[PDB]
């Protein structure tokens, strides 16, 4: 079968993604561990995720994000936002599990061929005072949702394209949303 390709590919912008350094004090909401190359975040909280590159991609340039399950046993399927939760901004398709927040340029798509779905937004490079790109991205689903992910890891994967498709860069990352993330970064952590 095919599935999403993982592969890092920084490609000619030097594409990578970044997280901020937000450690795992108890009020944490999101907290992304390098060691683990994991992003913990809440229920449908926002998940602020940094755009880097080394140079400035062209005008039209689009930035993609679509989850995978990470183990080969469960690849090939669809994630979705479990039942319960599917049952809203109004931008974003209910079974969606990755949504787009604070941009009302998110377009959304149901693949017609794999049925995978992604939202996209168009590349704009950092403001005046920064070095990088924010999306706010938010899950929909725990990763414990019986309905959907089931305790089965997950993966986002970010891919940077020109306005006609074409592939400029490839990042990705696991994600667990939960409860407490910075206790459960601190705990995974310790197995290291
Ligand atoms: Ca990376
Ligand atoms: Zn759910």
């Amino acid at each position: 079968s095919s599935v999403p390709s993982q592969k890092t590919y920084q490609g000619s912008y030097g594409f990578r993604l970044g997280f901020l350094h937000s450690g795992t004090a108890k009020s944490v909401t999101c907290t992304y561990s390098p060691a683990l190359n994991k992003l913990f975040c809440q229920l449908a909280k926002t998940c602020p995720v940094q755009l880097w590159v080394d140079s400035t991609p062209p005008p039209g340039t689009r930035v993609r994000a679509m989850a995978i399950y990470k183990q080969s046993q469960h690849m090939t399927e669809v994630v979705r936002r479990c039942p319960h939760h599917e049952r809203s901004d109004g931008l974003a398709p209910p079974q969606h599990l990755i949504r787009v927040e604070g941009n009302l340029r998110a377009e959304y798509l149901d693949d017609r061929n794999t049925f995978r779905h992604s939202v996209v937004v168009p590349y704009e490079p950092p403001e005046v005072g920064s070095d990088c790109t924010t999306i706010h991205y938010n899950y929909m689903c725990y990763s414990s949702c019986m309905g959907s992910m089931n305790r089965r890891p997950i993966l986002t994967i970010i891919t940077l394209e020109d306005s006609s498709g074409n592939l400029l860069g490839r990042d990705s990352f696991e994600v667990r949303v939960c409860a407490c993330p910075g206790r459960d970064r601190r705990t995974e952590e310790e197995n290291l």
